[PDB]
């Protein structure tokens, strides 16, 4: 059984016997690639106390799918539309949240208009710079990353 | 200034304005690799209902360092060892959270020693198992899958 001690905005707080669990909204991610470089966002996150690299990246509100969700997150951080797929999903951590994040590539970019600071980076100078202790990563700016390299060159 | 809600075992919850933050013990992961397969870990995770495809992780103890507690989590879940590399970090939701995982390959992997359930699985499968609903991942999972396509075929 669930017990609550927080129910918030973006999170509830809940016991399940020994377990603590943050109850999270699910998210999308949005991995975008042009003229070798990827679509990185950074914005000041008060839980870590920097601006980590990410992709474009929110929660999915009600009445959204995750698609809906990531076309609305691209543009709105970055005002891009693109054609979108959707690529695969995972659980930010499942030892005490139930977030899932649901990743898509986005294609054939155009911008739809004219906080968030948009970070165009080949990912290859993402990862060295990352190396060298310049800049940390989200998981979703990893898995960008990673998702290019095994899949996106040439 | 950052309130508390909450002072738990895994987690305290705090406000920072109107900022819901969980603070959380960082944490390492385990890519390994052998015969073609890596070395993913199942277990009940409360917080999501189900068990994810993961890789061998933990939470760095007291006194601890990544590479240590990267050594202890391989051991006390799989009964490896093995020669253990740095490769990089992410911070897993900082949105909301200040839990980060430092990920490690381990290569040359010994038995030391005779809850987690150990699955090695081709990559190549545990992602098209993924793709046809047939099981979650972790962000380490999903992280490990992405990493071998990158930088270990062949
Ligand atoms: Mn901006
Ligand atoms: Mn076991």
């Amino acid at each position: 059984e669930r017990t609550y001690l927080y129910r918030g905005r973006i999170l509830n707080l809940a016991l399940e016997g020994r377990y603590e669990i943050v109850e999270h909204k699910p998210a999308v991610a949005v991995i975008a690639l042009r003229e070798g470089r990827m679509l990185f966002v950074r914005q000041m996150r008060p839980a870590v106390g920097l601006a980590p690299l990410e992709i474009p990246a929110g929660l999915i509100e009600p009445g959204e799918d995750p698609l809906e969700a990531a076309r609305r997150e691209l543009a709105e951080e970055t005002g891009l539309s693109g054609d979108l797929t959707y690529l695969f999903s995972y659980f930010v951590s499942p030892g005490f949240t139930d977030e899932k994040t649901h990743v898509f590539l986005a294609e054939n970019l155009k911008e739809v208009e004219a906080a968030i600071e948009v970070v165009w980076m080949r990912p290859e100078e993402a990862l060295e710079r990352h190396q060298r202790g310049e800049v940390e990563f989200s998981a979703t700016g990893l898995v960008g990353v990673l998702y290019y390299h095994a899949f996106l060159r040439g």
